[PDB]
């Protein structure tokens, strides 16, 4: 199982591994080819999903047209928010990912108190955190 495809996620980073481990029950695995949008809004609670094996040519609406690469997560549904997102992304190439809904992500946290708490502040702190790392982005 997806052990560390999980585990790869920048938030997991911190995370306790019997909370990580709990979740990958009940995941699913889904395969696109080349130029497919893989994710677009117009509903409320999207799932997350995240790169197996595989690219994607991808936009950050603030920001950038960009690349992201395997073991790199994506869809920003927040699993405290309210109301549809926005993100725009393709498959690369033939792209091996993974998902799992928001709203099983919220059931495993109950198991997990400590996390579920780390979860209710990010739910506001992070407007100007905007995706920095901790020291840079190498191996």
């Amino acid at each position: 199982n997806c052990r560390k495809l999980v585990a790869s996620m920048p938030l997991f980073a911190n995370a306790d591994p019997n909370f990580v481990t709990a979740m990958l029950t009940k995941l699913k695995f889904e395969v696109f080819q080349p130029g497919d949008y893989i994710i677009r809004e117009g509903t409320i609670g999207k799932k997350m999903y995240f790169i197996q094996h595989g690219v994607v040519s991808v936009l950050t609406k603030g920001n950038k047209e960009m690349k992201l690469s395997d073991g790199s997560y994506f869809g920003e549904i927040c699993l405290l928010t309210r109301g549809r997102r926005t993100a725009s992304v393709r498959a690369d190439t033939y792209c091996r990912l993974y998902s799992l809904s928001v709203d099983n992500f919220n059931e495993v946290l109950e198991e997990y108190p400590m996390m579920r708490r780390a979860f209710e502040t990010v739910a506001i702190d992070r407007l100007d955190r905007i995706g920095k790392k901790n020291s840079i982005l190498l191996h």
